[PDB]
């Protein structure tokens, strides 16, 4: 494994996050003070049947010299569960691939959750067309990270430092 540490997105630069939505639902996304300098503020209102999510895609897809990744997030007066995914590059040169999810829950204090990439599951709900479908995590292969939907529940969350974990020491 790599050691240390390599930074995503610290929110200080360039805006790398799209939104997208469906079925009623609607989330917009701005740069509001983070947890050190600037963070991405989400707002959501989610429906039934409708789904919301904000996307990067990455420059990079390779991933499997790190252990884990880390995020600060916040919400800001109401906790309502979200979800955070992993998409691998799809298989048919089109859309995004399988879709690998770990739910959290913001809250009215800065949390850093670091979740180990075994700690992802395989999504239940949903896959697109382009997956691979391993049932593995491929960290050679990835495309995509999101913050997106797990109810038909509104909210609000900040977000800051994302980046990649690796080992401790040498
Ligand atoms: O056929 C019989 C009856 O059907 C009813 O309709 C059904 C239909 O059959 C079902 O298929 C449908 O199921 C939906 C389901 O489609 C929906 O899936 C969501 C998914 O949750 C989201 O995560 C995914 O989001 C994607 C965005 O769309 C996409 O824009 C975004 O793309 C990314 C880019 O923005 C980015 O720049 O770059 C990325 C990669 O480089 C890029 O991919 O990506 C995200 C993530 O992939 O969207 C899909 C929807 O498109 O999930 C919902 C929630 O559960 C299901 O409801 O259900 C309908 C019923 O509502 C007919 O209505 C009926 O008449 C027929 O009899
Ligand atoms: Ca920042
Ligand atoms: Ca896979």
């Amino acid at each position: 494994s790599a050691v240390g540490e390599k930074m995503l997105d610290d929110f200080e630069g360039v805006l790398n996050w799209g939104s997208y939505s469906g079925e009623g639902a609607k989330v917009s996304t701005k740069i509001v003070s983070g947890k050190t300098g600037n963070g991405m503020e989400v707002s959501y209102t989610g429906t039934t049947d409708g789904y919301w999510g904000t996307v990067y895609s990455l420059p990079d897809g390779d991933w499997s010299k790190w252990l884990k990744i880390s995020f600060d997030i916040k919400s800001v007066g109401s906790a309502n569960e979200i979800r955070f995914m992993i998409a691998e590059k799809s298989i048919n040169g089109v859309g995004d691939g399988e879709h690998w999810v770990y739910s959290i829950t913001p809250d009215s204090s800065w949390k850093t959750i670091e979740i180990p990439f075994s700690s992802f599951r395989r999504r239940l709900d949903y896959q697109p067309p382009g997956q691979d479908m391993s049932g593995t995590l491929d960290l050679d292969n990835i495309d995509s990270i999101h913050f997106m939907y797990a109810n038909n529940k509104s909210g609000k969350f900040v977000v800051d430092n994302i980046k990649l974990i690796g080992a401790l020491e040498h």
